[PDB]
RNA sequence: AGCAGAGUGGCGCAGCGGAAGCGUGCUGGGCCCAUAACCCAGAGGUCGAUGGAUCGAAACCAUCCUCUGCUACCA
């Protein structure tokens, strides 16, 4: 099961909804530096982000989970974490 | 945050002093057993909004909106 877990990390993403925080916005674009909150399931390494109201357009990829300035693999719900969300190679990038 | 570019028929696009168009798509007819191709028509336009220099702005200048890219500036 461990090897399994390792060669199927990348296809086995966890479902996660995530609430967001005003005004905690540090870098709009290249990369996405947002400290948001986790109100629905966890957040892990290489989880896509995506926007419902807006006919599903993905955000990007994250790298890292910073719970102050912290590196945190698993973020469960109800705690304010720092996402560091990087924009998918071959397509454009995002802005807030 | 700031900058640059663009806005024309459903879509893309030509287009500027005396001047609402093209390609495609939609509708009708001819042709054919039938379709494509082709022919004949028709429908579909706040030329992004505002002001002004103008006899004569779809056009030039100023502002603004929307859309598309960026110089990087974080835990």
């Amino acid at each position: 099961k461990k090897q399994k877990q390792e060669e199927f990390k990348h296809i086995a993403v966890f479902p996660c909804k995530m609430k967001i925080l005003p005004q905690y916005i540090f870098n709009s674009r290249d990369p996405i530096v947002m400290g948001v909150t986790v109100e629905a399931g966890q957040v892990k390494q290489g989880t896509p982000m995506c926007v419902p109201s807006k006919n599903f357009v993905d955000i990007g990829i994250v790298t890292s989970i910073e719970v102050n300035h912290k590196q945190v693999d698993v973020a469960k719900k109800g705690q304010e974490v720092c996402v560091k969300i990087e924009p998918i190679p071959g397509e454009s990038p995002k802005m807030f």
